[PDB]
């Protein structure tokens, strides 16, 4: 997530312990249900970068990544259209679907987007609850 240093916002990364307590939620509960909110709780206030950091920690128990990516693109699609860029220079770009998901953006951008004065956009808590929707998918598969 992010910490404010004198009116300025700086990425504070996820403490190791804060990933552990999460990797453990799977391997000890292995999806199911207790993870949908479990994740949501850890997910609180993160950037797209952070969310990603979490997932890579469990690309071994990976039989579920494929369907989550499915919804991300499904919604990224819904996004690259409804709110398009639609275009520049100097000013930071408008966040596409690949941006919001953290795959074509830096964390600086993601913060630059979450906390801009003129029209701030919560990429964290947007992409965040794509992950939420893609997870119920997983859940039912049980």
């Amino acid at each position: 997530p992010v910490q404010q240093i004198g009116g300025n916002y700086v990425h504070l990364p996820l403490s190791p312990r804060t990933l552990n307590a999460w990797v453990k939620l799977i391997e000890e509960k292995k999806f199911g249900a207790e993870v949908v909110p479990g994740f949501q709780a850890l997910s609180e206030g993160c950037t797209p970068y952070d969310i990603n950091q979490m997932l890579n920690c469990v690309g071994d128990h990976q039989a579920a990544m494929q369907i989550i990516r499915d919804i991300i693109n499904e919604e990224a699609a819904d996004w690259d259209l409804q709110h398009p860029q639609p275009a520049q220079q100097g000013q930071l770009r408008e966040p596409s679907g690949s941006d919001i998901a953290g795959t074509t953006s830096s964390v600086d951008e993601q913060i630059q987007w979450m906390y801009r004065q003129q029209n701030p956009i919560p990429v964290g808590n947007i992409y965040r609850r794509w992950i939420q929707l893609g997870l119920q998918k997983c859940v039912r598969m049980y």
